């Protein structure tokens, strides 16, 4: 009921199902799905408004809970990205998680890992070192496999946007070969492609 | 504090650090320091009759909460088998967990998971099968990829005792080759000379 029947018709990929969802929420969850319809029909955008009002509200957010995490994970390709990396440092270094119950901070890791490969596409290297510095920190002496696979593939992503190296061309096959090992096969295809396409357009 | 000073000095190997605290708990959380100090000091026994008591607390307990799974993980080698094997059968059927703490649903997957690697120790291959389905279930659209991992070199680990297969082989040396690929090189030093005592005493 939280997000379940979001990702429950993502898996069968019905837009017309949670698009049914324009008229339960508020104006934040509102836009929370718009932008995530944004990746399913690329002409449903969330306009600057609904899309500024959300991030004036994360921007003054003291603490960090599932609500707000989710909120900006799911939007951090329609807010600006001058503001999505901004909230991101901020939810970083606020967000509420203790030794029990650690959910927040793998969902805080995925997100500052979908920002870091945001941050690559945007040729924002200087804000890719921060992140990566601050994502090894989140995943050090834990066990998150599944963030340490997409860290790796965005390391060698990183590496290869920046100079074409060797080396970031063998961190994006291994982690495709984590995930071809795990029988991981839809992660594993659309991180092929995604390598496919860096190689062969250069 | 909850169990971190556990595995904290845990890391440190420091044996007699918390067997100072023999001397805070309950019995029960005696018995389950008690049973991880035969992993370092293999004279440091915790008898039956403390073995027999806890056991018979999870027998009866109706819900399986986070405090219930630590104790019986940290017993699965000091408790008897047969007794293990059925309290890991009922935990698997009566674990709390919801949808936004699957805390409990990764400890009682590695939890499954070591009792599956004990079952294929003690040869128990039927009790083999039936952990390997209700793994893959707990697995099944999660990523856990830690446990996936462990999963499949307990899988190989089967295959191999079982029949000494090629694929048995494949499995534990790609499961060796995910760790050695996320820089967990204590966890892929450890497999390694496992899987070479395997090949190398037959």
């Amino acid at each position: 009921n939280l997000v379940q029947y979001i990702r429950k018709q993502y898996s069968l990929q019905n837009i017309n199902n949670i698009q049914s969802l324009l008229s339960t929420l508020d104006p934040f969850e509102k836009t929370m799905v718009k932008s995530i319809l944004h990746t399913m029909d690329s002409s449903i955008i969330p306009s600057d408004d609904e899309l500024l009002q959300l991030a004036d509200y994360l921007f003054k957010v003291e603490k960090w809970g599932y609500y707000e995490i989710i909120l900006l994970g799911n939007c951090v390709r329609t807010i600006d990205y001058n503001s999505v990396f901004l909230l991101t440092k901020e939810m970083l270094n606020n967000y509420i998680y203790s030794s029990l119950n650690k959910t927040n901070k793998r969902i805080v890791t995925q997100l500052a890992i979908n920002c870091l490969i945001l941050s690559i596409d945007m040729e924002e290297f200087t804000n890719c070192f921060y992140l990566i510095d601050e994502i090894k920190a989140l995943l050090d002496n834990e066990l998150n496999f599944y963030e340490q696979t997409v860290f790796l593939y965005a390391t060698g992503y990183f590496e290869f946007k920046r100079w074409q190296s060797t080396s970031g061309i063998e961190k994006m096959k291994q982690a495709i070969q984590v995930l071809d090992i795990l029988g991981e096969d839809n992660l594993k295809l659309h991180y092929t492609i995604h390598f496919d396409k860096l190689i062969n357009n250069k």
